[PDB]
């Protein structure tokens, strides 16, 4: 077994990466570009300069639906680990409405509005922060 957030970083180009409850789930190649407005994605991007230094671009989409918390804690662990990985990268924030040139440009139909989850996918429920009451 191997940690994921640490496995980040095996090849350039870009990755696609769902967060969950610190879990990290691979979005399915199948759609690729599918997106759950409600939790939280995390994005990768390498790019290469002449041919030997590398850039990682930092873009984590936020369909607007997904509470501050799991929001930011994505930002938060994509960036830091950043750091971890290269030590500056860059910084997209998609807040769902005003997202970036880059963004739309790698993802041109990459924008599939979809209530639900993966394992609330069976149920069919999308729980609202009033859980917490």
């Amino acid at each position: 077994e191997h940690p994921e957030f640490l496995k980040a970083g095996k090849e350039p180009g870009l990755q696609i990466w769902r967060v969950e409850k610190f879990d990290l789930v691979p979005v399915p190649t199948n759609l690729y570009g599918d997106f759950f407005t409600g939790d939280a994605y995390v994005i990768l991007k390498t790019v290469q300069l002449r041919n030997g230094n590398l850039q990682y671009d930092l873009h984590y989409w936020l369909g607007n639906e997904c509470s501050q918390d799991e929001s930011g804690a994505a930002a938060i662990f994509t960036v830091q680990l950043d750091d971890y990985l290269n030590g500056r990268a860059v910084q997209h924030r998609e807040v769902q409405g005003f997202e970036s040139a880059t963004f739309l440009g790698y993802f041109k139909s990459g924008l599939k509005y979809k209530k639900g989850g993966v394992a609330s996918g069976f149920k069919h429920v999308v729980p609202n922060e009033v859980v917490v009451q």
